């Protein structure tokens, strides 16, 4: 006998920060989730994500990225959990062959971010622990770092439900009825009403938009990471080895320096298993290339960090067929936002996305660009059923 004034489907990175945005603004809002967040079945655990501004996915994301930061400094400031360390964050790759090296330059001259460029051995002389090929370049963005994002999570989850946000947890939300003037969500724990719904089901989106009457190419891949005994007097952030994303012949990998001796973490980015999210195997090294694809790299690049597995984590993205977010409207309902999508690159912009959907949700718009975004795009080949 509750209604609410928004209702959030999927109170994870995306939800968790809309939740925050909405009850700071007053708003009476429920967030349910399948689970209790943050937890280790979507798409945020692992610990650490890596926050970067020059984009090699593309320029139009910079001024995301940034208000993204500025925001991730206030929860910082607002919350004792840890938000961010700033790692400053090293991409290279082979001269002339790395369309995400050139992109991330370009997107930094662009606008005018502070970055240094360097070379082959430069780059080895710079951080003891990297060896790369003399055809290697690079760029060094010295200010964006590091965020742990289930801190991330735990905080806005906190500083939501003081301000009078409802989080009902391990509650699947498993349809929905959209009138002209009204939403509403069925779970097995009850019916919720309100005037706006925020869908951010994560993986899960791939499944249960087509009950929104939506027919969108989604594929949720099964992504692991792996922490490393590493050679702390080289890979520690205490010595400022960085965080990294790096492209090389047979693919993107990316990691993070030791934190308090945890190992260097290391992920795969381009190659991960095609998965449904109810039935993905979380069981790191349940394949062979889980380890294996991680120590390939290491052996090559950072020898130093190749020491004994410590821990094992596997997540999820879920990629559109241009890699590019989805965060718009319903096209059949205005009182319908929408946030899927995120193709592993996502939980850096989950603070200004929070911000993005609160402003979708009260008022249909929002001051942000979104464009490239759009749920009607060509490129998504998006559909009704
Ligand atoms: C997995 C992964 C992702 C990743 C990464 C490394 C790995 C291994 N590294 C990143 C990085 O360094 N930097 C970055 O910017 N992104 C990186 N990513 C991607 C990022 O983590 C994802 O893009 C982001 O987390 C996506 O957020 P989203 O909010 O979409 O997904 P979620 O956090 O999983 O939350 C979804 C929630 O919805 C709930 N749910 C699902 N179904 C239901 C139903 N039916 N009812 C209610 N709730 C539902 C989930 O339980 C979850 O909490
Ligand atoms: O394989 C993919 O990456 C995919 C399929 C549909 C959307 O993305
Ligand atoms: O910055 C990112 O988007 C990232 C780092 C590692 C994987 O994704
Ligand atoms: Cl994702």
């Amino acid at each position: 006998s509750t209604h609410f004034d928004v209702i959030v489907v999927g109170a994870g990175s995306m939800g968790m920060a809309a939740g925050y945005q909405l009850a700071k603004q007053g708003v009476k809002t429920l967030l349910v989730d399948a689970f209790d967040p943050p937890h280790t079945n979507g798409s945020h655990h692992g610990d650490t994500r890596i926050i970067r501004h020059a984009y090699g996915e593309g320029r139009e994301y910079v001024p995301l990225a940034l208000r993204s930061q500025e925001l991730w400094y206030e929860l910082e400031k607002e919350t004792h959990h840890k938000i961010f360390t700033k790692t400053g964050v090293l991409v290279f790759g082979p001269k002339g062959e790395s369309a995400f090296v050139a992109e991330t330059m370009e997107a930094a001259k662009e606008h005018s971010l502070t970055v240094d460029l360097l070379e082959g051995d430069e780059i080895n002389k710079r951080w003891p622990g990297i060896t790369v090929p003399e055809n290697y370049n690079a760029i060094f963005e010295p200010n964006s770092g590091v965020l742990f994002s289930e801190n991330c999570i735990r905080a806005y989850r906190e500083l939501a439900e003081a301000r009078g946000a409802k989080v009902l947890t391990h509650t699947r939300v498993e349809d929905f009825d959209i009138s002209p003037d009204s939403v509403k969500i069925e779970t097995a724990n009850g019916s919720y009403t309100a005037d706006k719904l925020i869908v951010s089901m994560g993986a899960w989106n791939s499944k249960l938009l087509s009950k929104l009457n939506l027919d969108i190419p989604l594929q949720p891949y099964r992504q692991v990471v792996g922490f490393f005994e590493s050679d702390e007097s080289k890979y520690s952030n205490d010595i400022d080895f960085p965080g990294f994303m790096v492209e090389v012949p047979n693919g993107i990998y990316y990691g993070f320096p030791s934190f308090g001796g945890c190992g260097l973490k290391l992920g795969y980015h381009t190659f991960g298993q095609k998965i449904d999210p109810d039935t993905i195997n979380r069981e790191f090294g349940v394949y062979p290339e889980d380890e294996s694809n991680l120590r390939a790299f290491l052996e090559e690049y950072m020898p130093g960090a190749n020491g004994e597995l410590k821990r094992g984590a596997v997540c999820m993205y879920t990629k559109t067929l241009d890699e590019h977010f989805i965060i718009d409207l319903h096209p059949e309902h205005s009182n319908v936002v929408i946030a899927a999508g995120f193709s592993g690159h996502g939980f850096k912009f989950s603070s200004g996305v929070g911000e993005v959907l609160s402003q979708l949700a009260l008022t249909g718009k929002t001051e942000h660009d979104i464009s490239i975004f759009s749920i009607n795009r060509p490129a998504l080949k998006e559909s009704l059923q």
